[PDB]
């Protein structure tokens, strides 16, 4: 560790990161935190999203831990292209890790509460989500609208690789997951890259789904993941079903790593901002605080980011239905380290 | 009256429409039928996948019953494209009917056996599940690959005016699931659309989901759904989650329509030709009977259909769990007709 940035945000983001950080000091003492004002606030304060000033300052950290961002007061598409999908291109973020274990004391929708522990790996810097397209006689009958979808195997591969090394430190199963049938250049772009990368893990076993049956397993057969690997718009819609089966957005955590660490990592919960109940104190920061053993694993510090997680379960296996204010979270969470 | 054309097709397509086509006749009289041998079958007697003189053919009957196509005997892909998709495309089959029920007798794999009762319509004959995108470099770490998404005001308003027609005759409440805040060309025009269409239904409520979001309360709030429109790519698979959770593919009928009646519509179960049990007279025949009902549905002739329906739900509400032969399940639907 040593120097973390830290991006509050907005609504939530405050009081759920305030518990992180107190959990993360306790568990390592003495980092220099410093503290940006990014989304909702900086936006109505300078008319600023995202300068480039700020995206130099980010550099000079070792990690970054977010919060959340966005208010109804901002427009609909604005801090999240221009601040969050931006940071993302920016700091070269093209490992997007979502982990999803369902955890004692966390009620699942599914029947029959099945053991759930997979890890998502999606692509976050090509694909389709990336704004390149257009249109054309707009608000015509004749209107043409056309989105395209930007696949590399330098991207692919990054992705792939980082895989493949989480199957090997797990239980060494990696599904891809694409839609080989019908994107058959992206779809044979992935596949050969599995595969070629696959060579040099031949411990690890290999599977492929199409991502209408993987959503279906997600939901009948949750218990064969290991490992998913996926490109960013497939893997948008698989990470959030992951965390709705292991028992909510609200509770998931989120990595967004550049593999080569040329730039600061950047960690968060899941869950947005939540302004209805901004600074109440009812937000359960559990998600922010297993975002910061993410934070910690990524940066070696894994004795600590073991303690975290067990610190997590524990509090998870007792908390029941007791209503629990924000910062009697953090003090069960502290007082299990 | 009416003239079916009959695509039996491949694996156990002979058998479950063998007991669909039985269903038929006892329901609606003058049913003059016309056999396909169209698939594997069609294919390696002759080379013939959907010759133009078949289409023109298929044209002059008022509906198509099919039951399924593929063998691994078969190229990959040979037939899916050239037979499947040529004739969805051919036929303009612009709107993709996913009915989504949870009926008694039928698990849920999800907690609670909650009331799920919804269709999907989705965009049958643009977007990327169209084959449009290329790649240069292949097999090099410079390949790139492009996929391209088209939408057109033309498609769309088709696609979505039928969706709130649907809503209208159901409960008034309409879901558009996109991703209209990366997605920003086709989603505004999704968007656009729907509000204007919505213009001549008052009556509807009109709400928007995320295809992210619309997957978690697939899961966790499935009741909130009446009817989903939404585009080919997200349609595909956010129909297979709906199957999924209402019990399963094995029990889901499909409508590919061409809502102007220039060309025929095709009914069809969802499932596959299963190589594996062709022949056995075990497969299941029940979605292949229950998109006969849609294909009543649509032949404006509602109370075979009316009925038809009560005959499979007797049928799940009572089969308990003993095995049972196709022709047997076939010949217990009659019953209730
Ligand atoms: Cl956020
Ligand atoms: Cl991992
Ligand atoms: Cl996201
Ligand atoms: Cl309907």
């Amino acid at each position: 560790m040593s120097k973390l940035a830290i991006i509050a945000g907005d609504g939530i983001g405050p009081e759920v990161t305030a518990e992180a950080v107190k959990v993360l000091d306790a568990v390592v003492p003495g980092v220099q935190k410093t503290s940006y004002d990014l989304g909702a606030r900086r936006f109505h304060a300078t008319g600023e999203v995202l300068p480039d000033s700020v995206v130099a300052e980010l550099r000079n950290h070792d990690a970054i831990l977010l919060g959340a961002i966005g208010d109804p007061s901002v427009p609909s598409g604005v801090l999240e292209r221009g601040l969050l999908l931006r940071l993302r291109f920016e700091l070269d973020h093209h490992i997007n890790l979502r982990p999803a274990r369902l955890y004692p004391g966390v009620a699942s929708p599914l029947s029959g509460n099945p053991g759930i522990d997979f890890v998502v790996v999606r692509e976050g810097t090509e694909g389709p989500y990336t704004g390149n397209g257009g249109a054309i006689r707009v608000g015509t009958p004749n209107e043409v609208a056309t989105e395209v979808s930007v696949n590399t195997a330098f991207g692919v591969r990054r992705v792939v690789a980082d895989a493949f090394e989480r199957a090997r430190r797990r239980r060494k199963h990696l599904t891809l997951v694409h839609k080989t049938n019908v994107l058959t250049f992206a779809g044979g772009l992935w596949l050969r890259t599995v595969d070629e990368v696959g060579e040099c893990y031949p411990d690890v076993e290999v599977a492929y789904q199409h991502v209408d049956a993987a959503t279906i397993h997600m939901i009948t057969d949750p218990g064969r993941f290991d490992v998913i690997v996926t490109d960013n718009l497939f893997g948008d819609i698989i990470t959030d079903l992951a965390a709705a089966v292991c028992g909510g957005i609200g509770l998931a955590a989120s990595g967004n790593i550049d593999a080569t660490r040329a730039n600061p990592s950047m960690f968060e919960p899941v869950h947005g901002s939540a302004p209805d109940i901004a600074g109440q104190g009812i937000a359960d920061p559990t998600a922010a605080i297993m975002s910061v053993a993410l934070l910690l694993s990524h940066l070696g510090e894994h004795d600590a980011a073991a303690r975290v997680d067990r610190a997590v379960e524990a509090h998870l296996a007792t908390r029941g239905s007791e209503r629990l204010a924000t910062s009697d979270v953090g003090e069960r969470i502290a007082a299990a380290l």
